[PDB]
C-alpha cells in the first residue's frame, strides 16, 4: 500500500459542494453577519440540506455515517468563508460526538435521529466561569434522587448556547474531593427545553461574531438516568474521548482561514503597485507570502495526519494536540501577515483581513487552549520516549 | 557628560500630570468611545487644559516649547489610557512639525499661535489612495497660478481629517515625470475652511476607533504663495525631516499600550487560579511575563534614546526607525499575548484587552510600516560601512 | 484509494535495518570520526553492504530500483546516527541523479553499474567560488572540439570531492552572453582519473566535519560527446530536474539530526533533576520539548509529502522546497534547544548535543539555502493565481 | 538630572585602549589561539597592562576603582576581538566581586591588592556536577573545625581554574537539610596552592576554546576562618549580591560578539554579488542586517541601563537580567544570521563567523541561564504588583 496524499473520489465530491458553498454562498455575505452578528440561520440550513452539517452521524440514524477525515475537509471549506458560520456548525459536532462516541442505541436514536430530520443546533457544555482549562476544577453539581439526577451549576462560553434543542452537561457527581478525575464526573445529554434552565444574553466577542456564545444557569434541573451517557463517574473519560474526534476538525477551521488570509494577501500584492513594482516583487513581501505558504502546508496535513489517525481506528491525542497547537497559531501569524500586505486597508473593516485577525484569536483559546495543547504534546511525546 | 536613566524633576511632573489624567479620566471612559467611535472632545479639551497637548510648539508662539523627549513621555501615559484618544492628541504633532521644523516667522506664530489659545487640531496629508509607503508616488497636484497655487486631489487616512482647522500638505509640483524627488514636491499649510476642500467620510478600522480618520478631496483648492513651506521644490524634505521629532513619539504610544497589556496580563495572572495555583505559579505563564516585561522595558529605551538624540541636535533617522520597528512588533505581542493570558475572558468585548490587540495593530502600519522602518534602518545601517 | 500514512511493508523493512544501522554501528563511532574528521570508509562500506546506498539506481543497472520515500526514510533513520557519515552517503545520489533522470542507456549502465558492483564514490560539480545560489552564474567553460569538450574552471565545496570515481559536472557552453539560462550550459559525466583535474585541500567546516568537501579544478579537461547529458545546452534543466529527487532526501537529513537532538534532551531531561524536581517537571523545559515534537512531527510530514508526489509522477518543487525550508530551520532550532536543555554538558564535546549543532547548519546552506527555497516557494505559490 | 547616552571624556579615552588592543592584537591572533586551545597569556598580561583587568579593585587597593558601567564598555571591546579571551579576563571580576563587595580591609588589601602588582588571574566556585541553576543544591561541605573550616566536594566548569591564584568558594556549611538557603551557606577565600585542591584536566567546549575551564576537588581542604567573607551563613547572599555588578558585564561580552557577527556579516554583503546584485541589494537580506543592527542596539542599552543602575546605587536585578536575557538570546541569532549571509564560507572556519556562532551559545548557558534569567525576572516583575 503505501502513503498517499490523494483523496477519495466521494472525498473529492464533497469538497466540491462546500467549496462551492463557501464561494457562492458564505464569502458574499459574512461581512454582514459580522457586523451585524446576527445569527445565520440561512447559511446553517442550506449546509444542512447539503449536506455538510452533522457528519459523523452514523448511516443506521439517518446521517451521512462519514468520518473525521471527511469532517476536517469540509470544515477547512467552510471555515475558508467564515468561521464564524463554520464554529456554528461545527458547534452540532462538538455536542454530538460524545453521543455518537458513549451513547447507547436510544439515545442515539432520539438525540442524533432528530438531528437528520430538521436542522436543530445543539451544544456542549463544560466550561464555568470559574474553570475552562482545568476541567477537573467544575463544579457544576449533579445529584442522583431516584431515577432522576438534579443538576446545579453554571456554564460559560456555551457555542449555540441559546440556539441548541438540547446539551451535552459535564457535571461532578462524586461529592468527595479526593475523587480522581476519571470517577468523579458525569455526563448527561439534557434536553434545553427543562424548566431550571435559564440561558443568558449573547456575548460580543472580538471575533466570529455572529456565532452565538452564551453563559448559561443550571436551576435544579430534573435529567432523567436513562440520559447518562455510559453511567456514572464516566463522563471525564467520555468528554476527553470526544476531542480524538473534533480537535482535528477544530484544526482544519484555523487552516480555513489560514488559507483565506493568504488568497487575499496573494491577490492584493498581484494588483498592488509601489516604488514601480508590484508587492510580489518586492523580496520581502515575496519572502512572506512563501513562509505563509508554507505554515498552510503544514498545518493542513497536522490535521489531516490526526484525521487520518483516529479514522484508523487509533488514539490521535498526540497528533491531534500538534494540529490545534499548529493550525492556531499559524492562523494567527496569517491573519496578522494578510493586514500587514494590505497595508492601511488591511487595517479598514471594507477589506476582508481584518475580520480574520479577529476571528483567529479564537483558534489559540477554544477546545483547548496553544498551553494545554503544549501540556498535551509534552505529557504524550515524554511518555512515547525510549532510549 | 556621562549616562544617565533619571528623568528631570519637571519631566517627573509632566509625567505624574499625564498618568493621572490617563488613569482616572481616559480608562474609565476609553471602552465607551471604543464602542461608539465618537471623537473624544471632552478628553481632548482636557488634555489641553492640562498642557499635555502641542508640546513641541516653541515658548515665542505661547506654547510650552518642550523637546521630544518631554512629547514621548507624556504620550506613553496618554497611550497606555488609550492609543485612540492619544493618536487624536499626537495627531496635532504631526500636522504642526513641519510648520516648526520649517516655518517662517509669520506662519509658526500664525498657525502654531491660534492652537495655544483653543484647542483646535491639526492634520497632515501626505498619503493617497494610490500611495502611502511611496511618497516620491504621490499624484496630488499643485499648480502655481500668480501669487497662488491650486491643488487638486485626494488624500486618505488622514488623522484628524475631519476636525482640523488647518492641514500641512504635501502635493506634486513639478509636472515633469523626470524630477527627482528632493526637487519635484511642495509642502503647503492649507486652512480648512478653504472653498473645494471636501472631508469625506469617517472610515470605520479595526482599532483606534475614536480617532477621527478620514479621507479628504481637494478640488482647484486656492492656497497662497505665502502658505508655502521654504520654497517651491522643498516639500520632501520638509516632510521627511519631520519624522526625526515624530517617529519617537509614535513609538512611545506603541510603549503605553505594550505597559497596559503587560499591566491587565500580569493583575489577572495574580487573581485567576487553574489547576489549584495562581496563573504567575504556571511557569509558561511567569516567562511570557518575564519576556513581554523584557520587551516593553527595551522598546521603552528605544524611543527614549531617539528621542535624545533628536533633542541633542543630531539627526536620529537610525534610532527613531528602529525604535518605531521594534516597540511596533512588541505592542503587538503583548496584546495578543494579554488577550491568551485572560482566556476567553480575553476574546471578550468587557474585558479590556481585545481593545489593546485591535488597537496595536496600527503600529506596524501608520508612520512608516514594519517593512519602511527595516529598509530606512538597513540604509541608514549600510551607509556607516562604504 | 483515500489518504494513508502507513508504509509498505518492504519499507518498515529498509526502515529497521537502517535504524540498526545507525544505533548499532553509527552512534558508537561518530564523535571520534567527528575529532578526527577521518573520512567514514568502513560505515560507508556496510551502507554499501546493507543495500542503504545508491537506491535509486534502477534494477536494470543492478540496483534496487527504490523511489525517493523510500530513499528518504533511510536517510532519516542514517541521519540521526551522523549527518556527516549520512552527507557522504547521499553525496553518491546527488551526483547520480541526473545521469538517473537524464541518462541514456549506456551512460546509465556504465556509470550507475559501476556503483552496484563495488562501494565507489561519486559527486555532483556545480558550485563555483564565485555563485552557488546563482546557477546561472556559473562561469566553468566547455568548449566543443570536434567529438569532444575541453572543461576549464573552478568548482567549490565538493561533498565526496577527493574521493569519487565520478562527477557529474555543469558548465557554461554558449560564450555568448545573452544566451539565456535554458540554453547556455551542459551536464557532462566526468571520470575522475582524467588528466587535468586537480583536488583541493579538505575543508574544515564547522560541522560535518567526517564528511569530504574539497575546492576542484578542471584544466584543459577533455570529456567525450558520449558523456553529455541530453545534449548541447540541456544543462540546466538537467540540474534544476534532479533537486525535484534530491531535495526531499536532504529534508529527511535534517530530520533525522532534528529526530536525535530531540531524544538527546528528552532522555536527559528524564534524568537531570533541579530544585528537586526532574527537569521535565519544570514547565518551561516540558513546553520546549512539546515545541520541538511538533516541529520534528511537521518537518517529517513535509518531506513524506515532497518525496510522494515525485514518486507518482508529478513535478514536487513546491513541497520539496517547503520541505527544505522547514526541515532546516528546525533542525537548526533543535540542535541548539538540545544544547540549551543539558546546560553546561551541552556545551561540552564529551556529550553529543554539541555537535548536532554544528552539523545542522549545512541544512539552511547547502542544496538550496533557506533563503532561495523561500524564493522558489514564492514563485511557485504566485504561479497558482495567474 | 535628565537622560543622556554621552560617554564621559575618560570612558571614551577607555574606550579607545580597549578597541585599537582587541582590533590590532586580540582580532589577528584569536583564530590561531581557537584552534589550539591555548590559554592567551600574552593577551591576558598586555591587557593588565594597559588598565583593562580588575577593573573593579578599589583606588586603596592599588586599583583603578571603575564601576561596573565602566567595566561593559572595556568587556564589549574585548569581546568583539575574541569572548574566548575576554571571558579569562572577566574571570578574574567574577572571582573578585564576592571580595570588592563583602570583604573586610584586611581580605580586600590581601587579595585584591596582589592583583594590582601582577597580573595574577582568580576564578569563582560555584556550580557541581550536580548543580549549577540550583545554587541552593549545592553539597560541597565546609565543616567547622575551631579556627578553621574543612572543605570537601567537586566544582564543575570553573573558569581560571587551572590558571588562579585564589578562588572564591560557596560551601554548604548547615548539615540540617531544614536549614534555609539564606542560613545554609557560606563564602571563602581560598588560596589554589592549599593541599588537597586537585584542578583536573582542560575541559574541551564547543566555544571560547582558548578560555580555561576545569572540574576542581577540594578534598579535606583547609580554609583559616579569617578567609571567610562576612560570615557563617553569609554565603548565599554574598554570592547573589555579585551578580548585580558581573551580570551587565557578561552582557557586555554578548554585545561585543553580536557586533562583531554584524560588522563581518555586513562588510561581506557589501562585497558579494548573487543574481547580478550586491547581496545588500537582495531585500531579504538588507532587512536581516536592518534586524540584527536593531538586536546589537537594544542589547547594548539594556546593559548600560543595568550597569547605570547598579553604579548610581540601586539593586539592579530586574535590568541585569533583562540584559543578560537579551543580549545572550540576539548573539547566538546575529551569529547564525552571519554565517548565513556569508553562505558556504561562513560555514568554514578560514572565515570568521563559524566560531563566533560556536562562541555565542555560552551567553544563554553560563552566568545564570536563560530559563533562570526568565524566572528571575518573572519574580522581579510579578511581585511588584502585590498588594
Ligand atoms: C467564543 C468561545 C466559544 C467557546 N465554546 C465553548 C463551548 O461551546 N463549550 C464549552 O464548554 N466551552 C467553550 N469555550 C470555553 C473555552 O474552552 C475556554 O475559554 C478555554 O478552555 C480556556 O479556559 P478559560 O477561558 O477558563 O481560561 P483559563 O483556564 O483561566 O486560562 C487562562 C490562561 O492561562 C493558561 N493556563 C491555564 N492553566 C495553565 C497551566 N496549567 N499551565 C499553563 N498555562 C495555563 C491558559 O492557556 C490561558 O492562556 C469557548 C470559549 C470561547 C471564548
Ligand atoms: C488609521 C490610519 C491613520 C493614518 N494617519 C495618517 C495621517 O494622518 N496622514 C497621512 O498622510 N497618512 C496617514 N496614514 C497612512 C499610512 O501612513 C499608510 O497607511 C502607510 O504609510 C502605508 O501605506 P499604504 O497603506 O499605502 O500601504 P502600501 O504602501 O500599499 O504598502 C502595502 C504593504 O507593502 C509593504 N511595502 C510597500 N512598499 C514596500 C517595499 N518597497 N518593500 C517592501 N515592502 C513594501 C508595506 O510595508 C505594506 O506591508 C494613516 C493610516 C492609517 C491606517
Ligand atoms: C559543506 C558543503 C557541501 C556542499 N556540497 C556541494 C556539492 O557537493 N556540490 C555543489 O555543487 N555544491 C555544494 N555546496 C555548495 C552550496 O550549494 C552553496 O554553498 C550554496 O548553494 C550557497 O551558495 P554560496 O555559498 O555561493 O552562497 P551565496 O550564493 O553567495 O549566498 C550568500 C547568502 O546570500 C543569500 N542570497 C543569495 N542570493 C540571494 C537572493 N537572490 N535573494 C536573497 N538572498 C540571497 C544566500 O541565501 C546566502 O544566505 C556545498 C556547500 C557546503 C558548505
Ligand atoms: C564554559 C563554562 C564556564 C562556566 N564558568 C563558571 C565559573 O567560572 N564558575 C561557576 O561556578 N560556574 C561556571 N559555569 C557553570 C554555569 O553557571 C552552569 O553551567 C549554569 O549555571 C547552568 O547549570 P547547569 O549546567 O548545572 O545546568 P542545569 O542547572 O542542570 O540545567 C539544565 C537546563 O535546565 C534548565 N533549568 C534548570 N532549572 C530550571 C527551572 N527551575 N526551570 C526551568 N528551567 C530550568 C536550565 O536553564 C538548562 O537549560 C560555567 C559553565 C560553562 C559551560
Amino acid at each position: 500500500l503505501g502513503f498517499s496524499f490523494e483523496f477519495t473520489e466521494q472525498q473529492k465530491e464533497f469538497q466540491a459542494t462546500a467549496r462551492k458553498f463557501a464561494r457562492e454562498e458564505i464569502i458574499p455575505v459574512a461581512a454582514e453577519y459580522d457586523k451585524t452578528g446576527e445569527y445565520p440561520v440561512p447559511l446553517i440550513r442550506r449546509a444542512w440540506e447539503l449536506g455538510l452539517m452533522n457528519t459523523h452521524i452514523p448511516e443506521n440514524c439517518g446521517g451521512l455515517g462519514l468520518g473525521t477525515f471527511d469532517a476536517c475537509l469540509i470544515s477547512e471549506e467552510l471555515a475558508y468563508g467564515c468561521t464564524g458560520v463554520q464554529t456554528a456548525i461545527e458547534g452540532n459536532s462538538l455536542g454530538q460526538m460524545p453521543i455518537i462516541i458513549a451513547g447507547n442505541d436510544q439515545q442515539k436514536k432520539k438525540y442524533l435521529g432528530r438531528m437528520t430530520e430538521e436542522p436543530l443546533m445543539c451544544a456542549y457544555c463544560v466550561t464555568e466561569p470559574g474553570a475552562g482549562s482545568d476541567v477537573a476544577g467544575i463544579k457544576t453539581k449533579a445529584e442522583k434522587k431516584g431515577d432522576e439526577y438534579i443538576i446545579n451549576g453554571q456554564k460559560m462560553w456555551i457555542t449555540n448556547g441559546g440556539k441548541a434543542n438540547w446539551y451535552f452537561l459535564l457535571a461532578r457527581s462524586d461529592p468527595d474531593p479526593k475523587a480522581p478525575a476519571n470517577k468523579a464526573f458525569t455526563g448527561f445529554i439534557v434536553e434545553a427545553d427543562t424548566p431550571g434552565i435559564q440561558i443568558g444574553r449573547k456575548e460580543l466577542n472580538m471575533g466570529q461574531r455572529c456565532s452565538d456564545t452564551r453563559g448559561i444557569v443550571f436551576e435544579d434541573v430534573k435529567v432523567p438516568k436513562e440520559n447518562v451517557l455510559i453511567g456514572d463517574g464516566a463522563g471525564f473519560k467520555v468528554a476527553m474521548g470526544a476531542f480524538d474526534k473534533t480537535r482535528p476538525v477544530v484544526a482544519a477551521g484555523a487552516v480555513g482561514l489560514a488559507q483565506r488570509a493568504l488568497d487575499e494577501a496573494t491577490k492584493y500584492a498581484l494588483e498592488r503597485k509601489t516604488f514601480g513594482k508590484l508587492l510580489v516583487e518586492h523580496q520581502a513581501i515575496s519572502f512572506m507570502l512563501a513562509e505563509m505558504a508554507m505554515e498552510v502546508e503544514l498545518a493542513r496535513m497536522s490535521y489531516q495526519r490526526a484525521a487520518w489517525e483516529v479514522d484508523s481506528g487509533r488514539r490521535n491525542t498526540y497528533y491531534a494536540s500538534i494540529a490545534k497547537a499548529f493550525a492556531g497559531d499559524i492562523a494567527n501569524q496569517l491573519a496578522t501577515d494578510a493586514v500587514q500586505i494590505l497595508g492601511g486597508n488591511g487595517f479598514n473593516t471594507e477589506y476582508p483581513v481584518e475580520k480574520l485577525m479577529r476571528d483567529a484569536k479564537i483558534y489559540q483559546i477554544y477546545e483547548g487552549t496553544s498551553q494545554i495543547q503544549r501540556l498535551i504534546v509534552a505529557r504524550e511525546h515524554i511518555d512515547k520516549y525510549k532510549n
